[PDB]
């Protein structure tokens, strides 16, 4: 089975572009599709950093002139992409692997340009498509629209999202002196091009942890929160019908009941929600692996000393308050309507409503991807 693509730019001025890439149901293998509607499946190149050898940008309708429909075969690991104005250079590897625009480097080729991009999947279960600001946001927010069984729809980054959350974050930075400002990304001409959440402006300092931005923002916080728990039990509901488990901090490690344990973490892994205790270890129990969300979820929202029994009992109410919290979460929640702006940011407390980005349909027929508004 197939169904419909639909590209369209609803208010922007001038020329727009979007590319599709992704991986063809099972062959593994990279392709892109093509202004003409058909596909293209690159061969291994040469040598590293060769240039697409096709061109697959998809020229966009002028705004308000209706979409470019075509034609979407299954595939997975997908991305639809978007820039104003110019192209965007992409690159092969011997493989194929397909080189990415690189939003969070500044040598990137397309660094300056202003471009972005959402996720998809499209297998014989379901189209399923996300809005995410985990990771950026950018001055050409996508909304998106999917049709099939249901009609479900995903509202944009509003006009000038952008713009507000640089500030804010600069501001923030003003007060605390911490990084935040550096996750602005300005062109030449003075205006605001993407903003990039901590966790990828500090890796490149991985290599060089007594360097990297953030290290020491939650350290003393941290350390209130193991002290709390030395004392005390931290009750995580699992939900779902799961129930809760009791914890407590022996040392530096913070053990539930089952045996479920956790080291006491660094800002890295607060920020990451992937290291340190946050690791995902295929090796972990599904309670395990509950409780690691809900705790990772707690530190970036700052109710780990407020609220011993979580995530039921607390409301979003509750979340970012005080000097050393996820600013870059505070800031993107604050300036859109819908979506995650970090890694666990799923977890939610029973009874609240479903704020993800994602739109997926068993039966898809159009899938309407849109700049503008
Ligand atoms: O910016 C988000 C991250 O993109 C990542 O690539 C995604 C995943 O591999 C997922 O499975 O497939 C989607 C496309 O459907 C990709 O966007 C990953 O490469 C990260 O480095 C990147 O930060
Ligand atoms: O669309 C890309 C995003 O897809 C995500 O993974 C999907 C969900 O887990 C859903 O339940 O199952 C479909 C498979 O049909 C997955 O595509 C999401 O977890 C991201 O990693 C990814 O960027």
């Amino acid at each position: 089975a197939t169904c419909e693509l639909a590209l369209e730019n609803k208010s922007l001025p001038g020329t727009v572009h979007a590319y599709v890439t992704g991986h063809e149901q099972g062959t593994d293998r990279w392709v892109l599709l093509r202004p003409d509607g058909s596909v293209y499946r690159p061969d291994s190149p040469g040598a590293p950093q060769t240039p697409l050898p096709v061109d697959c940008a998809i020229p966009l309708k002028g705004a308000g002139a209706g979409p470019v429909v075509m034609t979407l075969p299954q595939m997975y690991g997908a991305r639809v992409y978007f820039v104003r104005d110019d192209k965007l250079d992409f690159y092969l590897n011997p493989g194929p692997s397909l080189v990415e625009p690189a939003f969070a480097t500044p040598t990137d080729p397309n660094y300056g340009r202003t471009w972005s991009f959402c996720e998809f999947t499209f297998n014989p279960q379901q189209l399923y498509a996300n809005i995410s600001y985990v990771d950026l946001v950018t001055a050409l927010p996508i909304g998106l629209t999917l049709e099939g069984d249901s009609t479900h729809t995903v509202a944009p980054l509003p006009d000038g999202a952008v713009q507000r959350i640089a500030d804010d974050l600069t501001a923030q930075a003003a007060s605390d002196g911490q990084p935040w400002d550096k996750l602005v990304t300005r062109g030449s001409d003075g205006q605001v091009l993407r903003v990039v959440s901590p966790q990828n402006l500090m890796a490149p300092f991985f290599d060089r942890p007594d360097q990297m931005p953030f290290r020491d923002l939650f350290t003393a916080q941290i350390d209130e929160v193991w002290e709390k728990y030395r004392s005390t039990d931290l009750r995580i509901d699992l939900q779902g019908g799961r129930g809760t488990l009791s914890g407590r901090v022996s040392g530096d490690t913070l053990t539930f009941e089952g045996g479920h344990t956790f080291v006491k973490p660094t800002s890295k892994d607060i920020f990451t929600c992937n290291h340190g205790p946050f690791a995902n270890d295929p090796a972990d129990s599904d309670d395990k692996k509950a409780l690691l969300a809900r705790i990772a979820a707690g530190f970036n929202r700052s109710i780990m000393l407020s609220h011993p029994q979580q995530p039921n009992g607390t409301t979003v109410a509750d979340y970012y308050k005080g000097g050393v919290t996820n600013h870059w979460s505070r800031v993107v929640h604050a300036n859109s309507p819908i979506g995650y702006a970090f890694p666990y940011d799923d977890v939610r407390p029973d009874g609240e409503p479903d704020v993800s980005g994602a739109a997926h349909d068993g039966n898809p027929r159009r899938f309407t991807v849109s700049v503008g508004s």
